């Protein structure tokens, strides 16, 4: 803190004299000069914490309305460095300031545009700066560091719109580093009490992401969105066509892990076959999809398997599995015989004693 050092009124001057000078309409002759002088500003942030105080302390709305006086997506640079200003020295998050960061015009575009230059047009002292900051910011694009920033600190209790489309769209063609903050944001702009409006947005929404790649359809983020999505049924009426497919990857997923049903000691395993299963309790148990009904099939394998072999305690995994293996056969018309059937029934009532679950079980005892 070259500011403690600081006593009289002459040596606090000159102290701010360069951000005075950043903060007039001197250094923002134009976009370039303005984003330079922008880039100096917070590579000195970055390097001294006494100045991040200074500014804190004396300087914050200042320093906040220039830095926002003037956002568009298009202009990357100017963005990013407005990302980390708005991360670096954030306001209170009551401060009306904050409405200066427009989700719809500003944040939602600059999240889901994924181009963002490598390089930068200007001096070797700019060019030296930019590298400078960029080897220490904790985002270097602007579609990671606006997704950060509305997660952050600009979740209202509102839905921000045409959200849900925009970020189904990065999902199923973006390539992020990180899926989860995306998918939390378009899990939280689901709403509890749609319109009609909203429903064809979660629809297409849901369409766009049906046909996911098998990889995405392992994330943790995207599994929660879908399920979500598809908590709302008449996204599942809408969209018949592309739940057979759907229903094939999990299925075929879960196949695959098959062995940590019974018993898991995987985090990681454990929560992805929670989460597909809980994925396909929602389809198989509100759509008997006439294709989907045959790559099911091998639950039952699995489920003689775990009838010669009865685990001791019953894991929420198996459990799971068990209550989506209960309306898959259901669909295919199979009998089960008297032990298994038995097996089965006392299973899934234990499971309805255990702590939107208990009203698909009471529904699936109805048919044993």
């Amino acid at each position: 803190r070259h500011f403690n050092e600081l006593r009289t009124m002459g040596e606090t001057l000159k102290y701010s004299e360069d951000l005075d000078f950043i903060l007039s309409d001197n250094s923002m002759t134009t976009p370039e000069h303005r984003r330079n002088n922008m880039l100096r500003l917070c590579l000195d942030m970055m390097n001294n914490e006494d100045l991040c105080q200074y500014i804190v302390k004396y300087r914050h709305r200042e320093v906040w309305e220039w830095c926002f006086q003037g956002t568009d997506p298009k202009q990357k640079v100017t963005s990013l460095l407005q990302c980390f200003i708005a991360d670096k020295i954030p306001l209170l998050r009551h401060d009306k300031r904050w409405a200066m960061l427009s989700l719809e015009n500003f944040i939602l575009p600059l999240a889901t545009d994924e181009v963002f230059p490598k390089k930068i047009a200007g001096s070797r002292l700019v060019k030296l700066n930019y590298q400078d900051l960029l080897r220490k910011l904790k985002f270097t694009n602007t579609c990671e560091y606006a997704l950060y920033i509305w997660a952050t600190y600009l979740l209202y209790t509102e839905a921000v719109y045409g959200a849900v489309p925009a970020l189904a769209r990065l999902i199923s063609r973006g390539q992020l580093k990180d899926w989860d903050t995306a998918c939390s944001l378009l899990e939280n702009n689901i709403v509890a009490a749609p319109s009609g409006s909203d429903i064809e947005e979660y629809a297409q929404a849901f369409q766009t992401l049906a046909g996911l790649s098998r990889e995405k359809l392992t994330n943790e983020g995207v599994l929660k969105c879908l399920i979500k999505l598809t908590n709302h049924t008449t996204v599942l009426e809408l969209s018949a066509d592309l739940l057979p497919s759907l229903v094939r990857s999990l299925a075929m997923s879960v196949q695959l892990h098959q062995n940590n049903i019974v018993s898991s000691i995987s985090e990681i395993k454990t929560n992805l076959l929670i989460l597909q299963l809980g994925l396909l309790l929602n389809i198989v148990s509100e759509a008997t999809t006439a294709a989907s009904t045959e790559e099911l099939t091998n639950f039952g394998a699995v489920f003689r398997s775990v009838f010669v072999k009865k685990p001791t305690e019953m894991s929420f995994v198996l459990q799971l599995f068990l209550l989506v293996y209960a309306y898959s056969a259901g669909a295919a018309g199979v009998q089960l015989p008297p032990a298994e059937a038995d097996f089965l029934k006392s299973e899934l009532e234990a499971f309805a004693t255990d702590v939107n679950i208990h009203t698909r079980i009471t529904r699936v005892l109805e048919t044993l």
